[PDB]
């Protein structure tokens, strides 16, 4: 009576001064004339959808919703915010009141009023709304998905969907660059058909309507000349192919240097120069062009604090307009802390781009990356200004890592990890949402066993409670309540997870149904390690009978494609089978 509902993401000030209200079968739409384009088409397909209708003309006692900008200026607008302004704050940002009755949006640019709306879908509740005042703002100005994996690239659908959930979690920037994508980098000087082309027009299109810079990516690095007639004839088909992709809209390009054997520093820094130059300074609406270096990560970058050969002359061949991307301390690392940061930002000389390799998984497929941003440092703002994640060829499964991305990027000084991904599942997934944390919170930490790692440890406090049983079973004091409980911790990721197979919609259990079975057998082995040990009570049958159980279990496990919980759950079985309890 009544609560504020979850929030994606955390707005910057929010306070509750008032008990909330319903809102009317019928409202009153003031501003729509003026207001964004973009922010009106949202809350009127909202609108629709909820059984809300729009008021020919006033009263009654209609709710009343106002609408619009700063520039544009309405009376009721100010009257309607009564102290509250958006006046003073960065780009994309906005205020919302909800007064008795009143619902005002004011962003200080379109993009901030189709935000104040997006804020407003998340705010009502069956019609109850909650009073509060809002003033909402992004800490890092570009945050966004950088579709850059290796594995088959997302659909079409997919895409559309993707960008969708970007508006609507405030995200504002989508990369298009799938590695597999022949015409992305195989085939790079080559024109897409005529039907990618409608394709990639609908991209487009959908993109510029939920306030998304669709950015397009090319990566000619493997085979690109640079010199005489060839490097001319090279650099003109980079020029037909952004000229394409010009004329059907977009205003932003990525040129990409990643994961070649040609570290020609210079020329690839002169080919962005040239680009800068003649075609997107040439063009005067096109964003700064976007490159990722052919060292990209501060361990290929940098030696003794120093750039490395490559890096010195790139960093210092390349305009600084141009937005240069890197992974962090490593292509796929634990965290980057400041310090990482700035030690990157002062070789290049300015803020820098996130490339930020989870939740994508295309070097370890056969694990669900399900984890929150991690590790990534809560003041990095002071030296990156773009924020993209790189995420899983598994379109609807990533959408729980990006969500807590949007809340990174858009309110970085608050984001706490655990908190951001609770309410992404719960947010996402609603019934289901408590056995989807379940499933979830032992499939957030990746690791290839080699050079790849990111992400939170799987199931943490499980893995404590595991840690705690062997702690008293080799001290040899009495741990039959521990024990118990592990019993239920065993059975409850069983349960869970029988449900998540019986009841998810069929678009994320398409891409789980896997990995669901491998927790399930992972669960009866965990239960059957426990009923090993118990077999304490000097039962020699009970023991040989529950040993070839947890051996099965694990087994099975380890054969399978799917991979979850690997120092959890799993390794629990092998923690248990060589915990050698029958000594006299
Ligand atoms: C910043 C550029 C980047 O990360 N490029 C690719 C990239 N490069 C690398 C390291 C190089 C590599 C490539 C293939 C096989 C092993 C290692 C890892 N990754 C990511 C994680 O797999 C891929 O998704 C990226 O497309
Ligand atoms: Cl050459
Ligand atoms: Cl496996
Ligand atoms: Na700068």
């Amino acid at each position: 009576q009544v609560l504020v509902p979850n929030l994606n993401p955390t707005p910057e000030n929010l306070e509750v001064v008032g008990d909330g209200f319903k809102i009317t079968s019928s409202i009153n739409l003031v501003g729509e004339e003026e207001a964004d384009e973009n922010a009106v088409n949202a809350l009127r397909e909202f609108l629709t959808a909820n059984n809300i209708e729009i008021n020919s003309e006033n009263d009654p006692n209609s709710t009343t919703l106002i609408i619009g900008e700063v520039d544009d200026d309405i009376p009721e607008l100010d009257e309607a915010l009564n102290g509250t302004t958006a006046e003073n704050l960065k780009e994309e940002g906005y205020a919302l009141v909800s007064n008795d009755g009143k619902i005002a949006i004011e962003g200080k640019d379109g993009d901030g009023t189709f935000y104040g709306v997006q804020t407003f879908k998340q705010l009502v509740k069956e019609s109850n709304i909650p009073e509060v005042n809002i003033t909402d703002y992004p800490t890092v100005s570009a945050r966004g998905i950088v579709e850059g994996f290796y594995g088959t690239p997302w659909t079409h659908q997919d895409r559309l969907d993707q960008i969708k959930f970007y508006g609507e979690n405030k995200l504002n920037t989508y990369i298009y660059a799938p590695k597999d994508d022949p015409y992305h980098r195989e085939k790079w000087r080559e024109p897409y058909p005529e039907s990618e082309m409608q394709r990639m027009q609908e991209l487009i299109n959908a993109s510029a309507e939920n306030k998304v810079d669709f950015v397009f990516g090319i990566s000619p690095g493997i085979d690109i000349r640079f010199d005489g007639d060839a490097g001319e004839e090279d650099f003109n088909h980079l020029i037909t192919k952004a000229e394409s992709l010009y004329d059907m809209g977009v205003r932003s390009f990525a040129i990409y240097w990643d994961d070649i054997q040609d570290k020609s520093a210079a020329k690839h820094a002169q080919v962005l120069n040239r680009f800068n130059e003649e075609f997107v300074k040439a063009k005067g609406d096109v964003k700064p062009l976007i490159t990722v270096p052919t060292e990209y990560d501060t361990g290929a970058m940098v030696s003794n604090g120093q750039p490395r050969a490559y890096t010195r002359i790139f960093a210092e061949t390349v305009d600084p307009s141009i937005e240069v991307m890197w992974t962090g301390p490593g292509v796929v690392t634990n965290e980057i802390p400041l310090s990482d940061a700035q030690l990157i930002s002062g070789i290049y000389d300015r803020n820098m781009a996130v490339w930020w390799n989870y939740p994508v998984t295309d070097y370890f497929k056969g694990k669900l990356a399900l984890g929150p941003m991690h590790g990534l440092d809560k003041g990095l703002n002071q030296y990156v200004d773009f924020f993209t994640v790189n995420p899983m060829e598994h379109a609807e499964l990533s959408k729980i890592s990006i969500h807590t991305a949007a809340d990174y990027s858009w309110n970085m000084d608050n984001y706490d990890y655990d908190k951001a991904w609770n309410r992404a599942i719960d947010m996402l997934y609603g019934d289901l949402a408590e056995d989807m944390k379940v499933f979830a919170n032992h499939s957030t930490r990746m690791d290839n066993k080699t050079w790849a790692k990111s992400g939170r440890e799987d199931a943490p406090e499980l893995r404590a409670k595991m840690d705690e049983l062997w702690n008293k079973l080799s001290s040899k004091e009495d741990a039959s309540a521990l024990i118990e409980e592990l019993y239920g911790e065993f059975a409850r990721m069983e349960e869970a997870c029988n449900n998540l197979k019986a009841n998810l919609p069929e678009v994320a259990l398409e891409e789980c149904s896997r990995q669901l079975d491998e927790l399930i057998t992972l669960a009866q082995g965990d239960k059957a390690s426990l009923d090993m040990i118990v077999a304490l009570n000097e039962d020699t049958e009970a023991y040989e009978s529950a040993k070839e159980i947890a051996q099965n279990k694990l087994n099975t496990a380890l054969s399978s494609f799917a991979v979850i919980s690997e120092k959890v759950a799993q390794s629990f079985i092998q923690e248990a089978l060589s915990f050698d309890l029958t000594l006299i």
